[PDB]
């Protein structure tokens, strides 16, 4: 067929499908479970690679080659391993995936976005779609084709500890945000079949719908957990932009750690095969959890070949292992050989990794492109950041009473101002989790903007800016100042540790926007994943901005404060009086908010 050494699935010009049968055709079984099964770099090596013909690589949270390591130190460790998967006889390239969800937030320098909450409070899908260009572009400068991402849970109970990475307890909020998903992948053709996996080349990455399914309705937001509701819920809550990923091209789906009524999703047949992908008609892959097979029994881990057994049953294509490779090959291979998993369903979820693989290019791009490192962190993507950060804000209060002149927007030239709190000038605390740590940090743990540099990058030149972190009442009222900005709010966190029932900001928080408020007119920033506990810091404050957790760029919360723009933000989520309430959704029977979804007050520009 010419260069007489020709392979049809080596051939750049042949359609998809075709390459896709004749690689399958070539495969042995090893070379089979080899594509089902994605490693963390911590346990990879070239030879594991080659020898297990090993089909992906994962960072986890916080799996990094170094602290501080620089973008091309990222494309060298990729492309190391990818050496190595194309080395194997079929040279099938490894597809290497991370938690890419506000930003490349694993990586030092990438640009920081604000996590879905405050995206969600924009109500602006075309923001969130160019969010999804920009942060495709950071993952590729780091050499990573495959990003982690939309979380589309529909979060149901702010005291979930994920609540953060969803858009909004309103399902057609979190649809309307998966305009994230052409941002990431490029826009799909005009002659698109809604299922079909799709990434436009070497400048977008595949993206991942997750967790599917109800991961956001867990019962008491206990992550991990049971979400108890009949189908017509699951259909019409936490299923819809399911719908809306399909028609958008979404290239994988990880499944949830949740069950729902009781039935593991890892092991949900049902869900993940009869509705899926045989009536969502999703052809890309559908990838486990994190040792999600491995929890399938309790106590995790206790049968490992009962979940080998279920979750590929279940119809899940690619196995997030994600260290114990060596026992997941063997015993997945145990089960073909004994004819307990037929090879059908084999060739199915290998057809399906494939199909993903030559659609995005990978075949004929498998190594990093040098040109992209600066990307990362690149000044056109934190300005977006700045706006994205901006819009999100919601006002919540600018006067303690109807006839007081409103406090924001604040002046730029005064005689002296006082910065204070907590999170005034912490930029781990304003980016929150999934920010250089699995479960965040704090201090300067990367390049951005805190608070307090942004409010001294914004006031005019004779404006003296002081700073106290905790000042007393005293300090205060003996300081002259024109007026306080008073930044506080939650530590960092994730699932498990973010599980929180009382969701009260810890002291000194509350404290400290006393000590000020009670000595000069103060606005708060409160920096938040979620609702809190919020009348008292109300009752103290002249102002009041729900920021969210608003990521590097902190240039975006004063550029309300002081007026450049408008505040135009509105809550994503109900805004509860207390945690005794919960759960408590728009369109609830028993809805008494202390706001409802979608307030939000504004503000001209200045
Ligand atoms: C405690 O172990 C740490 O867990 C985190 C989160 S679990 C799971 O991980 C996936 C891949 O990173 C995420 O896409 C998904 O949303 C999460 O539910 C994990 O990232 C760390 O690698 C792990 O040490």
């Amino acid at each position: 067929h010419h260069a007489a050494d020709y392979v049809l699935y080596k051939d750049a010009t042949k359609p998809v499908e075709d390459r896709v049968a004749d690689l399958l055709g070539r495969m042995t079984l090893a070379e089979k479970i080899g594509q089902m099964t994605q490693i963390e770099r911590l346990v990879a090596t070239p030879d594991v690679l080659r020898d297990n013909f090993i089909g992906s690589l994962l960072s986890g949270g916080g799996s990094v080659p170094r602290k501080g390591a620089t973008a091309k130190e990222w494309q060298d460790m990729v492309d190391g391993f990818q050496k190595a998967c194309m080395s194997t006889r079929l040279g099938i390239p490894m597809i290497y995936g991370i938690d890419a969800v506000h930003g490349q937030n694993n990586v030092y320098g990438a640009t920081i976005f604000p996590h879905n909450v405050g995206l969600g409070a924009t109500r602006d899908p075309y923001l969130v779609k160019r969010i999804g260009e920009a942060t495709a572009l950071e993952v590729r400068a780091t050499g990573i084709q495959y990003a982690f991402a939309p979380c589309i849970a529909v979060c149901r109970d702010p005291r979930w500890g994920r609540c953060y990475e969803s858009y909004s307890e309103d399902r057609r909020i979190v649809q309307s945000m998966t305009e994230l998903i052409p941002g990431l992948q490029g826009d799909v053709p005009k002659d698109f079949t809604s299922g079909m996996p799709f990434v436009a080349g070497k400048n977008k990455v595949a993206a991942c719908a997750k967790h599917f399914v109800g991961d956001g309705g867990t019962v008491d937001g206990i992550n991990e957990n049971n979400t108890i509701i009949n189908r017509e819920g699951l259909m019409n809550i936490h299923m819809p932009a399911y719908k809306n990923a399909m028609d958008k091209g979404v290239s994988t789906v990880m499944i949830s750690y949740s069950s729902w009524n009781g039935v593991k999703m890892h092991a949900n047949q049902d869900l993940v095969t009869g509705y899926l992908k045989d009536t969502l008609k999703f052809k890309g892959f559908v990838i486990s959890d994190y040792e999600g097979i491995d929890r399938i029994t309790t106590p995790a881990g206790s049968d490992y070949s009962y979940s080998v057994k279920a979750s590929i049953l279940a119809g899940l294509d690619m196995i997030m292992v994600p260290n114990k490779y060596q026992q997941f090959i063997s015993i997945l291979t145990g089960h073909v050989n004994g004819g307990v998993i037929p090879m059908s369903r084999i060739d199915d979820a290998v057809t399906r990794i494939l199909r993903v693989k030559f659609t995005m290019g990978l075949f004929e791009n498998p190594y990093a492109d040098p040109a992209m490192a600066e990307q990362l962190g690149k000044q056109e993507h934190r300005d977006l950041a700045r706006e994205a950060a901006r819009k999100s804000l919601v006002l919540l209060k600018n006067g303690k009473t109807s006839t007081d002149a409103p406090l924001l927007p604040l002046p730029k030239k005064a005689p002296k101002i006082l910065v204070a709190g907590s999170h005034a000038d912490n930029l781990g605390y304003q980016c929150g989790g999934w920010t250089i740590e699995w479960q965040g940090d704090t201090g300067r743990t990367t390049v951005g903007t805190t608070i307090l540099e942004a409010v001294k990058a914004a006031v005019d030149p004779s404006t003296v800016v002081v700073f106290a972190e905790n000042p007393d009442a005293e300090f205060v009222k003996s300081g002259g100042f024109s007026y306080a900005i008073v930044a506080v709010g939650e530590h960092p966190y994730t699932e498990t540790k973010g599980d929180n029932l009382n969701l009260t900001i810890p002291e000194p928080g509350l404290s400290t926007v006393q000590a000020v408020c009670g000595g000069v007119r103060c606005a708060t920033v409160l920096i938040s994943g979620r609702p809190v506990v919020v009348q008292p810091l109300l009752a103290a404050s002249d102002a009041l901005v729900a920021a969210w957790l608003p990521g590097s760029e902190g240039q975006g919360v004063t550029d309300a404060l002081f007026g450049d723009f408008g505040f135009t933000g509105r809550l994503p989520r109900t805004w509860f009086k207390s945690v005794d309430q919960l759960p408590m959704n728009v369109g609830d029977a028993h809805y008494d908010p202390l706001f409802r979804l979608g307030y939000g007050l504004t503000t001209n520009a200045t």
